[PDB]
């Protein structure tokens, strides 16, 4: 094993106090940069929360919830009457109603819409459940999956989604298309996925039409879709069978000069994906071409060591690697997986703030080597974006880096980001990750979107919480870790509720 590969393996389940301590100074923003990151993070989160004046309207609510000293139920009912009084066409009649008959007695149609500014279903469920059974539960889950999943899908076929590309692409967005589907269980499954990926590359590459890997659209692929039972696949079978499919897809992407990105999945597959990447990078037919993309997950303890490996690989193979830095999508599964195995520790962090610190340290490592790596910073977190904006230094050039976001999640934040400075934008490119597929391929992806959007540690969840002040929402992660350090007695202790798998 090479030097960089060996250091990866040694960091696999490093104790959290040790790994967070090492990361801390690598992630610390210098005082002037930290200041500018704070102001920018604050300003992005302010426009985000207060689009359509959501805070200022809640302000006028509380200011009258006290001025008359009324309840919340007793105050929404006042609006329903106020709305119904504003519907009297003539002010003469409206006022005379208030000064004559508005002290005796008495509609609440829009009490629900007003309540959004200010039970017995368990019975209807118990009745329906035992009556219609498991087939009713299975249909309810399938319906709710499509209903909640619609917002995250750009189209059922690649052609449908490609036809939606111009709107935001003319605004300066880019796209990475994902043919939904993963964890192939049979040879037939992985074959079908292979053909789905090939057809997508032809379609995406004809749409790209020479625009190249930076400005033009790319594709994202999941290795688990290409090999049957990837989760437990032996090394020799993966090289013999998966690798020639990865190679074939990458050659095809090169012919069209489009970016081809290898998504990161569960942590027990990191090692074998590095082996496939190492081989792919030395194919003669790919010499001189920089379209190979690779995702790395900052919630893993190995991420910084993976970066030193990737830096050495780009040098040895004479290319610029497209590296998408993400926090990670499989955190709940990682925790549960590690607890069932009862091993030395976790391969991921157990406090969200540690992942934030890991992401900022890794971002610094990536931005230090623009000749070897084109960093792609995938995030919906206003502070994370603002910190990367400042970390990247003055004198941005389009090929220095890009942001990325998921379809259905990033658009309000990146409306402030991609576009002209004259229109109030930061003028930074963003690549939209665009899932494509029908209902039969949506389940696993929708669930990870639900876990992401529904966690109270997620930025997109906290920002909807108007009782959380903006300064706490965009608080600096290194400073947060040192707060816990001072309160708890040492830096980087595991989450209090997530004991080691052996405890
Ligand atoms: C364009 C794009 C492509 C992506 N591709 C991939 C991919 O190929 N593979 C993949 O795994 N992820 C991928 N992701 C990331 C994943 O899907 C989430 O979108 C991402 O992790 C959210 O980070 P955020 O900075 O927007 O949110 P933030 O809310 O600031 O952070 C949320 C993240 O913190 C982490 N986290 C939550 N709780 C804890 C905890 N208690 N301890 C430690 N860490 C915690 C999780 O990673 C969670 O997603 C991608 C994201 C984007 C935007």
């Amino acid at each position: 094993q090479s030097v960089s590969r060996a250091a990866i393996t040694a960091a696999y389940r490093r104790p959290e106090t040790e790994a967070v301590s090492m990361l801390l100074e690598q992630a610390r923003l210098p005082q002037p940069v930290a200041e500018q990151a704070h102001k920018l993070a604050y300003q992005l989160a302010d426009k985000l929360r207060n689009q359509k004046n959501a805070s200022g309207r809640a302000g006028m609510v509380q200011g009258l919830l006290q001025e008359f000293s009324l309840s919340s139920q007793e105050g929404v009912a006042l609006m329903c009457l106020a709305e119904a009084l504003l519907r009297i066409p003539d002010k003469a009649t409206r006022d005379a109603l208030i000064r004559d008959k508005i002290s005796n007695g008495n509609l609440f149609v829009n009490a629900a819409t007003w309540g959004l500014l200010f039970a017995s279903l368990s019975r209807s469920l118990n009745r329906i459940i035992g009556k219609s059974g498991e087939p009713l539960i299975r249909k309810g889950v399938d319906m709710a999956m499509r209903l909640m999943g619609e917002q995250f899908v750009t189209g059922e076929t690649i052609a449908e989604a490609l036809a939606n590309a111009r709107k935001l692409e003319e605004k300066g967005f880019r796209y990475s298309y994902d043919m939904l589907g993963e964890a192939a269980l049979t040879a037939a499954d992985a074959q079908a996925y292979m053909v789905s990926y090939q057809q997508a590359i032809h379609a995406i590459g004809k749409a790209s039409n020479g625009r190249g890997i930076y400005e033009g659209p790319g594709i994202s692929i999941k290795l688990s879709a290409l090999h049957p039972r990837y989760s437990r696949a032996q090394y020799d079978r993966v090289m013999e069978e998966l690798y020639p499919r990865l190679k074939s897809l990458t050659l095809l992407a090169r012919q069209y000069d489009i970016g081809i990105n290898i998504d990161a999945e569960e942590s027990d597959r990191l090692e074998i994906s590095l082996d496939l990447l190492e081989k792919l990078c030395f194919e003669p037919e790919l010499a001189g071409w920089n379209g190979i993309g690779f995702v790395i997950q900052a919630y893993q303890k190995r991420c910084p060591l993976v970066i030193d490996y990737l830096i050495d690989l780009a040098t040895r193979s004479r290319r610029r690697l497209m590296i998408r830095l993400v926090k990670g999508a499989y955190w709940d599964s990682e925790i549960k997986r590690a607890q069932m195995d009862g091993l030395e520790g976790y391969p991921v962090y157990t406090r969200k703030v540690y992942t934030d610190v890991s992401y900022l340290a890794c971002a610094k490592k990536l931005l230090a080597v623009p000749n070897l790596i084109y960093p792609q910073f995938a995030t919906h977190n206003a502070h994370t974006l603002a910190a990367i904006y400042q970390l990247a230094g003055q004198n941005y050039y389009p090929g220095q880096y890009e942001f990325q976001c998921l379809h259905g999640m990033g658009e309000p934040l990146y409306e402030q980001v991609t576009g002209k400075v004259a229109d109030g934008k930061l003028n930074r490119p963003c690549r939209i990750y665009a899932p494509v597929g029908t209902h039969e391929t949506l389940l696993a992806y929708l669930v990870r979107r639900l876990l992401e959007n529904g966690a109270n540690t997620s930025f997109v969840n906290r920002i909807a919480d108007t009782s959380l002040p903006l300064d706490e929402l965009v608080a600096d992660p290194v400073t947060a870790v040192e707060k816990l350090a001072q309160q708890e007695g040492q830096t980087g202790l595991p989450h209090p509720k997530i004991p080691l798998p052996r405890d």
